[PDB]
């Protein structure tokens, strides 16, 4: 099955112009944690923001243009993306706002890290119908000595 | 000599207890490359966002309270924490505030790096009267796919 994990702010912003403005090693431990030893789909942007591979995934980039890395996959349409993940339980995309509202409609679960900071955002989630989801885990934490803002961790499963 | 080093956003305000709402790499780079090899003091609020001793550095910890882990050296005054150095160039006094505020009167050097971001807080970094100071370096830096907002490395020089 194919989930999508994504962290937003209030009113669902995903992006800016530049980096987001929070510092959540906790979020980014949860994302690791719920994506290792997965095949990881993004787009173009977000492939160029991390910086290089994710460790311990297979890389897929999911993007129109030529292949700038040798060290990753690159698909040219979303079939092409899932057939390149093979048999495999869960694939999970990342991001960003385009390749997340191109998966939404064949994504069955929903990591979500909700933070608590407005913001003015480039790109936003996809709307999601809140009745069409069920929540079965929600986790909330307040900011501390190394997260600065306070988020929760939730997951959905589509009813 | 001694050295302070501190990111200060509008207003000179600096963390208290919480991570600061920002996501600066340059920063920690800059922070890195001006502390390596060189003893660093800091207080405990300092110590417990850190999280665990920094690398090729000598961590001195000033507190009042009890010395938790072994891999640092816990000191409960300035002359202490001084002496503790031993005879090297440059002391990095990393703060916090307290920390900062104690050993200015002594400092030779700051190295600030100002950040254009609007934080609420409570603590300052200590006023400076920028007039027996000489600043000597001055490098701006606009936000990008990595850092969130834009940033100011500066060197003074106590005259
Ligand atoms: N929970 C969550 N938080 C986020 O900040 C993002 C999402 N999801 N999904 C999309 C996107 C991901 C960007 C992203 C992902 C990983 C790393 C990273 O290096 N993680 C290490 C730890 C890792 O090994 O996963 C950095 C940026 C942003
Ligand atoms: N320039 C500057 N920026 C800051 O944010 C702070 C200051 N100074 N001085 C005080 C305090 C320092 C807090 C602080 C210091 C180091 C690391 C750290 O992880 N240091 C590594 C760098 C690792 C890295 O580049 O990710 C290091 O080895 O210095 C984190 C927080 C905060
Ligand atoms: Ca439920
Ligand atoms: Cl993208
Ligand atoms: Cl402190």
């Amino acid at each position: 099955m194919i989930s999508l994990i994504a962290a937003l702010a209030v009113d669902r912003v995903i992006g800016m112009e530049n980096a987001m403005p929070w510092n959540l090693p906790a979020d980014l431990a949860w994302f690791k944690r719920n994506t290792l030893d997965k095949p990881v789909i993004m787009g173009r942007h977000t492939w160029e923001s991390i910086g290089r591979p994710l460790p311990g995934r297979k890389n897929i980039i999911l993007s129109s243009q030529p292949g700038t890395d040798d060290r990753v996959t690159w698909v040219k349409s979303v079939d092409e993306a899932i057939a390149a993940c093979g048999d495999v339980p869960e694939i999970m995309v990342i991001g960003g706002g385009r390749v997340y509202e191109q998966f939404l409609p064949k994504a069955q679960k929903l990591y979500l890290t909700h933070i608590d900071a407005e913001v003015e955002g480039d790109t936003h989630f996809p709307d999601y119908e809140p009745d069409d989801w069920e929540s079965v885990f929600s986790e909330f934490h307040d900011a501390d000595a190394q997260n600065s803002h306070s988020y929760c961790f939730e997951i959905l499963e589509r009813r």
